[PDB]
């Protein structure tokens, strides 16, 4: 049932957010807002990125962050959630975007859960610091 509630809440959020100013909707259902535009290279699917990021739920609860850690994170572009793989490839290095990820582009129905429940819509602030081939 938390799965059914989460699906309805996420659908409502994405339906409302698509009308909000600055929100760009992609064919995938991934949405994004440009916070700061960078002038750097865009990563490819096989590249590694160094990023600062914060992940939060629609209620505003932060579940992950590089903030006050003293260090950025490093990820292979293709080995993160589909929402990230897609968004990173559209982001010039130096850019800060806020992405709104439907559950199908994140962890999905996910019968279990913990930080991320079933049918959970995820919001991420992503600052792409650098790209490495
Ligand atoms: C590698 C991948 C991953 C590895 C293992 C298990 C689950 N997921 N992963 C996590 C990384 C942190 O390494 C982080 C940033 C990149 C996107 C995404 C992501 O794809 N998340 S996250 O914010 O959605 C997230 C999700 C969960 Cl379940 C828990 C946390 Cl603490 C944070």
């Amino acid at each position: 049932k938390k799965a059914d509630e989460n699906k309805v809440k996420g659908e409502a959020f994405l339906t409302e957010n698509k009308n909000k100013p600055g929100v760009v909707v992609l064919p995938s259902g991934l949405q994004y807002k440009v916070i700061n535009s960078g002038n750097g290279v865009k990563p490819g699917k096989s590249d590694t990125v160094t990023v600062e990021y914060t992940g939060r739920l629609i209620d505003g609860t932060v579940f992950d962050s590089t903030e006050k850690t003293g260090k950025p994170a490093t990820f292979q572009v293709s080995q993160v959630i589909p929402g990230w793989t897609e968004a990173l490839q559209l982001m010039p290095a130096g850019s800060t975007w806020e992405i709104y990820v439907p559950s199908g582009l994140a962890y999905g129905p996910r019968s279990v859960g913990g930080p991320i429940g079933p049918n959970e819509t995820l919001i991420f602030k992503i600052h792409l610091i650098s790209v490495k081939k």
